[PDB]
């Protein structure tokens, strides 16, 4: 481990205190056999403290969620845009930490809630931490950080009852979104495929803001971080996600945790658009303003490097829980600019951090130290894990002999604020007008998806604004939805019986950018770690055969397999009981088992039959293997010529035409389209 | 009331700072219109800092839950069993507040899981706060406190990636469960259907030890506390509670808050087992032994009040999440027993308050103070909201005239230990071999329970058993097992592939009791609040009649009724997008609807058909209202005679017989049963 030094080892040895006494744990002291518990078993005490403060405050946002441990590797001198030093050599590794999760739900939320979510990226430089808080939508709901604890408040649960968990769909949350139509663009993300990522792997990462690259000559560049997937983009469908979110709760750490220990660690290619500083309203809104994107059209993607996740924690809590991350963690080389809602999230991080630690030195712990010396004045407060010698902390001093020294743009590998930067005018608490086309961008991106997803988009707000009890509210959201689209505001107000409002086609328009769709994003560029169902009997030997040779074929491509019976044994994985759909990218019935598709004590009526059947209404390959497809497919209603529907007697074959299924990974033209 | 004195108004009025300034919250203030923020911006600090540090640590168990406000009321004058006020007097009402919970998830997690739920009750009585905190299930997993945190680890997610969310099918949890014998009772009640409550309000509380009665003479009694529930026992099965898990997370708080809102309050009454102290050893078991029951059969109920739940929280935060409960706090007339789990508990819920509250002023918070003057010499700490008249809190004093006195047996209606305990021996660590019987009462719970109940068991254990990793610790599992039942070790083994260990016969029996089976508990005592959903459609005028008589007939008695349909209008409504089978009760389909059972692109492929099939497999009352009918039920594969099954072409008779069905609530012979 990078944390190797701070590991304890309870592999061998005998109980003891914290304070090294040895001691049992198992029995109370008592005054005789039957007798009262005594105040001065101290063992009690002290192992029941422990326990009853084990909690700390989850994150007030992003509670959910799960991290690992990589290496960022440069793949060039990147001098020529940046002073910073982690970009500054071909090859140059730096280790990293990655968390990623949702927003709005609390801690034991599900993984699979359709919900924004962080993709938050600490590295460890040789010039201090540098974090990269960011999300895998590139755009936020607000303008202004100080607008946050509204649209939070507006998403989490109403607080007089805390209903409903981890969900927009609720009367507060399209309240706010109806009344303030910045959240449009973010919006119409989070109700795309975006919303319900197939996994953690499967999605980019985006810091949002225009930040700038400063160079040691003092000269400025603005740029916006993309984090590529290097596993391709891929979504869950909302009917699967609901389901996944009681079967598996756990569905994205668990994926992160089985391709990382399988070899398989997710990887990225961190990016940045690069532009002048002359540019910042040259492309019709101000990069200044978090709601908008600079399409790829209008300035391309440049590669800096590559980011691999690769170990996973040892500890959760001391690791994952534990990491504080800040956009105030800055290197020299980066540089803010006046975004309104970055400006204020500089002052959260670090005041944040306070209530979780419960103390001021919560860059001591071990996941949130550097990796390089430490020389301040900071001293003292709760928890003070450091013994400082020097006895002058103060600047200026003759007693320490002047140190430490100060550290700026032309001594020591000082930050500095880039110097081109300059402020003028009154002092206000005013909105730019440049920050006013809430709607443009939203319909730019829904212009960019296919018809398949324009209508999961279509269904996602029918599903959510049909549960809104109040008319008024409904009402509201159309009125936002039809500045975006008419046909948009149509389509949902059919399902919540209200009239759209006439078109308004002030912002209407017909562009589209490319890199924002999950469906056109084509093929998967691999299937490793896909996860393929076989569902066989024990009721025949000859189906565990055809099971075994399956999964030898599969397996020696990288898929994992998983045997389904009606009960466990030698090459079964798992019973009906168990299994779902919702636990398989593909679904294969081994004709052996063909009896089971027309009931037993061991799993419910019908479940083998429903694990088919309900992988491909939710879009999946499936496939019967051994020749003899008709029963099963019958009993299912899947039409053998359909597209991702496999029947073939030979395994080899079988299995090269089951893996182009995945790699298509969805199969679209099963879902209805509005007329 | 400590409650109404702090209740905040917002219906009008300026936004204030918390210091009564009247301030601005939607834009940060800026060095010019595209500027950065400024440090002086206080209105903008005040905020985001409030909003940083709004999450405090979730309890260490319990975590997830929901509560409300009512009121007990004593049947009569206890005064010849026990001292305490709030039950001396005929008619006598006390407030109170009650907590309700699951046991190993976070917050945010899903009330459906299978676990052991809390039921925790504060009366605020005229002599000081009284909270007994009980769970759903009489007896508990473990024999002494300071094994709590060695439990819970098991049980609560695995460490290193903490997975998986609240459940106990894990190796963890399995392998405590196999190695610590005294587990068995309380694992087999969490695996039966008391594991998966339908609600709070169909759940008995227990207050699992025993404790004393004391009267004011100075004699005890041994009582055991029973909170019978008014509403009738049910539960949900497990397939359903995992789709629920994920449809609704919020099911047993939103079912607790409408129940309420449409004034059926819950009701139990709060019942004890009375024994005499001689008694502790005479039924073949130890009465401080917390994983034993009294069986009905050896001492009856004797009922002490009403206790109703009438009105739900202000704020959630303020009153749920607040409310910090203490078996340390008892009033005069009730006393502990040297149950060595009860002993530790004592300890733990004073201090853990401390980790919640971050400081010791927690009686403070209104939901916390009682409802009598406090006078102590109890001064300062952080968040001290009182200003304290005497200037000399020390005992004895004469400069504040001895004041407070001194309360005890004689004087102030003093606390006091009941003067008959005593103790005698050795300071020990050694567990009482009066302990040592960890199966037959296991094996009494299970013949107590039907055989379609039995089958569900044996059910819950294949599905968690067989999710467990280690070979070694699933055949420590069916060691275990064996002692109670060879039975059950045989039916759960053949699942999970192992050969079950011989039968040992030592702790088998036949015996049974009475109260502890959900499926025997004859049909509910009324169906006020249980739901129906009638599916209909908006493409026939008739559906729609059909379904608005029917909600009529059914709304007259007290059933919440959801009128289903492709798209809202006037009489309906849910869309099918939205609607689950998990939502309702009991399913009805109108005759008018006959054409969806047979593709939209409002719903998902077959869900209306789904959810009738759903509702059928689950147990649930299902039928079809207009008389064709035979094209529904065959569609459905739902046979016309089955119990529980309805086909009537009369609105008036359909109604009839269908509320008898609500009533039997559960029809088992749907499931299939070992050979
Ligand atoms: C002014 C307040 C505010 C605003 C405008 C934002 N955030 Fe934030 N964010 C917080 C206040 C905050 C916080 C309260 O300070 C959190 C909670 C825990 C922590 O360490 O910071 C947080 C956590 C947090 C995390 C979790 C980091 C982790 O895994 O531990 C992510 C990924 C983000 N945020 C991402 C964003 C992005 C991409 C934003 C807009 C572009 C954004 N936040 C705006
Ligand atoms: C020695 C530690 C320990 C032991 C043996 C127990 N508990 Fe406990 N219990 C806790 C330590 C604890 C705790 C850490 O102190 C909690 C967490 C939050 C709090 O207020 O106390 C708690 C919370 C808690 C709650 C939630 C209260 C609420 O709604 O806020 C209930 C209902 C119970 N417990 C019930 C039980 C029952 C019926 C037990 C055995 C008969 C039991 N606990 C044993
Ligand atoms: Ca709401
Ligand atoms: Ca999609
Ligand atoms: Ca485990
Ligand atoms: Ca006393």
């Amino acid at each position: 481990s990078p944390l190797a030094a701070y590991e304890v080892d309870d592999s061998t040895g005998y109980l003891t205190s914290d304070v090294g006494g040895p001691i049992q744990d198992q029995t109370s002291l008592k005054a005789g056999i039957r007798g009262p518990t005594l105040l001065e078993d101290f063992m009690f005490r002290q192992k029941i403290q422990h326990f009853d403060h084990e909690r700390v405050p989850e994150r007030a946002v992003h509670a959910r969620g799960a991290g690992a441990h990589g290496t960022f590797t440069s793949y060039a001198d990147w001098s020529n845009i940046t002073a910073a030093s982690f970009l500054n050599a071909t090859g140059k590794q730096t280790p990293v930490f990655v968390r990623f999760s949702t927003v709005a739900g609390s801690r034991g939320s599900a993984d699979t809630a359709r919900d924004v979510h962080g993709f938050a990226t600490r590295f460890y430089t040789d010039e201090g931490n540098f974090d990269i808080v960011g999300n895998n939508i590139p755009v936020f709901f607000i303008q202004d950080a100080i607008q946050f604890p509204d649209l939070i408040h507006s998403v989490k649960p109403r607080p007089d009852n805390e209903i409903p968990q981890a969900a927009t769909a609720h009367d507060s949350a399209w309240d706010f979104f109806s009344q303030q139509p910045s959240t449009m663009h973010t919006l119409f993300w989070a109700m795309s495929g975006h919303g319900i990522p197939r996994s953690y792997r499967h999605m980019d990462g985006f810091g949002v803001h225009t930040f700038r690259f400063v160079k040691d000559d003092g000269s400025s560049k603005l740029i916006k971080w993309w984090f590529k997937s290097r596993q391709g983009k891929a979504s869950l469908v909302w009917e699967e996600a609901q389901v996944l979110s009681g079967k598996n709760a756990d569905f994205h750490r668990q994926d992160l945790w089985d391709a990382i220990e399988s070899g398989n660690g997710p990887e990225w290619d961190v990016c940045v658009q690069i532009v002048d500083e002359s540019q910042a309203q040259a492309f019709g809104f101000d990069l200044l303003d978090p709601t908008k994107i600079i399409p790829e059209e209008y300035a391309p993607l440049t590669k800096l490097g590559l980011l691999k996740l690769d170990r996973n924690p040892t500890n959760y809590f001391a690791e994952t829980e534990q990491v504080m991350f800040q956009p105030g963690h800055i290197v020299r080389g980066i540089d803010f600019t006046e975004d309104p809602l970055l400006q204020g999230r500089l002052f959260s991080y670090l005041d944040t951090q306070l209530n979780r630690n419960g103390g001021p030195n919560f860059e001591q712990l071990p996941i949130n130290m550097p990796r390089v010396p430490i020389h301040n004045n900071n001293r003292d407060g709760a928890g003070q894990m450091f013994i400082h010698r020097n006895k002058y902390p103060y600047t200026p001093n003759t007693l320490n002999s002047g140190y430490p020294r100060q550290a700026n743009q032309n001594a020591g590998r000082g930050f500095f604020t880039a110097p081109g930067r300059t402020a003028s005018g009154a002092l206000v608490r005013e909105v730019s007008p440049t920050f006013n086309d809430h709607w443009s961008q939203p319909r730019l991106f829904f212009n960019s998806l296919t018809p398949v997803e324009q209508q999961f988009l279509v269904n996602a707000m029918r599903f959510e604004i049909s549960l809104v009890k109040s008319e008024e509210v409904k009402k509201n959201v159309l009125t936002q939805l039809n500045r975006v689209s008419h046909d948009v505001a149509v389509r949902v107000a059919a399902a919540i019986g209200l009239g759209a409002p006439d078109a308004d086609d002030t912002y209407y328009h017909n562009n589209k950018t490319a890199g924002v769709s999950i469906v056109g994003s084509g093929p998967l560029p691999t299937i490793k770690t896909l996860r393929v169902g076989i569902l066989a009997t024990t009721s025949e030997s000859s189906a565990l055969d055809q099971a075994a040779q399956l999964r030898t074929r599969l397996e020696k491509d990288g898929l994992v397999v998983t045997v389904v019976a009606e009960t466990l044994r030698e090459g079964v994985d798992q019973t009906y009981s168990t299994a779902d759909a919702t636990g398989f990218d593909g679904v294969v019935v081994v004709d052996g088992a063909a009896a089971l598709f027309a009931s037993s004590p061991l799993f419910p009526t019908g479940r083998p039959l429903q694990i088919f059947v309900d992988a491909y209404r939710w879009g999946k390959p499936v496939g019967v293997c051994g020749g003899k497809s008709s029963e099963v497919l019958d009993a299912a209603d899947v039409p053998e010529d359909g597209d991702g529907v496999y029947s073939e007697e030979s395994v080899d074959m079988f299995v090269e035409e089951f893996e182009k299924g995945l790699a298509t990974f969805r199969f679209t033209d099963r879902f209805a389209l509005d007329s």
